[PDB]
């Protein structure tokens, strides 16, 4: 059984207007003209043509619950750009350090937040032949209206996300199905933190270095207190997934059966007031 | 051609499959993949003809992609069982959000609203899809509601309130019709033809150009754009199908009443059915 993405003609896209630049590209938000939906356009040589509708076969592909979804197309002499649905609440990363906008972000929805990625990668892995992320960052977990997580750019510069063995890459770093996992450990970190990884180191090189050594960010009181549920259980997760030996990460199918009783421990109506308070 | 092929779902990762309801072809259950780590729906038949019926239901669903429209996940197609694998729409469907009132008490109009824009941008879509896909199915009974109570419409292009009259006999002409009846009952929280024993006096009333009772009791005069609905709803049902609304002209009307409500609204409205 195939589905066929639409193709979308431009002069269809009304109220174009940026958002921002994404991992190459614009991303703008339109309206469709007749479906009278919002959406988002990441638009930009005939090289550069089969990259744009490669990221679109790949997102058309890999569809499924915490994916960004895929609309159609613009594959036109005048515009190439992908169009899928609109995420009206930015990224993690905006969510996590937009502190003045955002006081508090309660645990019930952290965590939805991480078993949402986890989801969403583990799905990717899951996939025949199995669909690698390797640039997992908070500044591509994107927010949907209900603050749900949708990914974006994966199978395509902060270094923070990276594991060690991928600084200097081979055929084998590249083909490694456990480099997600280290940049999901940090994202773990980073969200049950709402602290900037290696804040004190000055140098990304600097961090580089420390990281290659075998130093990680800080799994300490200041950082990540006593008073975050399921602590525990959330420190040997976070630890294991960023060893330095990649053979002594775990899957994310391991982590998810981790993270399902966790998830359970937190009343349905949380997720609400935690969305509610954000507004 | 930028192609996609729904996945094959061996029915040993489909876990914990627990009956749920009926459905239009056959039996819905709800169940957990094994590896994905989620919750999903099947639906079966609990014979060749019933086989190429099935596929072509998931042939649709997979077509017909959009943010208002169930999404399937995959096809469980063995000897032992087959079986179309969806998302899992935790909160009933429409029909039960309507009529369950102990449970439900107060439906906000908000909710309401974004509710019936939804359902219309579902139809929109299929309608504008090459070559056009017809509901001809449309009730509250397959408008799901999933977990943050938006719409996915099921069982298109596959109970008589709904159906307009010409169809007791393929216009693009129906689902409006179908659509101008679920406002009212959206609006109203009461059942169309409440009096009537029989569908036929249903039918009979229907064919000689009778509707459900538009009035204050049906209709309260504080309900929101009351006006504007009342003339959506006459022109949806209409006796003549052409002088219904095409869904693009429908969604025209709804967009200036959705503008007047906040976000937080929504939300508020769905804390609150909690
Ligand atoms: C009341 S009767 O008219 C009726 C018709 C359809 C359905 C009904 N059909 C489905 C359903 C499931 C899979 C499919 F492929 C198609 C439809 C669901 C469903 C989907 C996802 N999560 C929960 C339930 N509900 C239930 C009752
Ligand atoms: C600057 S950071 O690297 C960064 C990366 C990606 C994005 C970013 N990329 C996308 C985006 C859009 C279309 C695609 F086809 C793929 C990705 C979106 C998006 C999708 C839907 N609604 C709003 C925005 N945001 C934004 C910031």
């Amino acid at each position: 059984i195939c589905s066929a993405l639409p193709t979308i003609p431009y002069h269809k896209l009304a109220d174009l207007r940026y958002l921002s630049r994404g991992a190459s590209g614009t991303v703008s938000s339109a309206r469709h003209a007749d479906w009278r939906v919002q959406v988002a356009v990441k638009h930009l040589l005939d090289s550069e043509r089969k990259d744009v509708l490669r990221e679109a076969e790949i997102l058309h592909k890999a569809r499924f619950s915490y994916i960004l979804p895929i609309l159609g197309i613009c594959n036109e002499p005048e515009f190439l750009g992908i169009v899928t649905e609109y995420m009206p609440n930015g990224s993690l990363n905006e969510l996590l350090h937009r502190k003045t906008e955002y006081p508090d972000v309660a645990w019930p929805l952290r965590f939805r937040i991480l078993h949402e990625i986890a989801l969403g990668v583990n799905y990717l892995h899951n996939m025949t032949p199995p669909l690698l992320h390797h640039d997992l960052k908070t500044q591509n977990i994107l927010l949907d209206n209900e603050f749900h997580v949708k990914i974006a750019d994966f199978g395509l510069g902060t270094i923070i996300y990276m594991p060690p063995e991928n600084y200097e890459p081979g055929q084998k770093s590249r083909a490694s199905i456990k480099h997600d996992i280290y940049s999901y450990a940090v994202i773990t970190w980073e969200v049950l933190s709402r602290k900037q990884p290696f804040e004190d180191v000055t140098n990304p090189l600097q961090i580089m270095y420390s990281v290659s050594q075998g130093h990680r960010p800080v799994i300490n009181e200041e950082s990540l207190p006593y008073d975050i549920p399921h602590r525990a259980r959330m420190i040997s997760l976070i630890e294991s997934g960023w060893a330095q030996n990649p053979d002594e990460r775990p899957s994310f199918l391991k982590c998810l059966i981790e993270l399902e009783p966790v998830l359970r421990t937190f009343e349905e109506i949380t997720f609400l007031e935690a969305v509610i308070q954000l507004k």
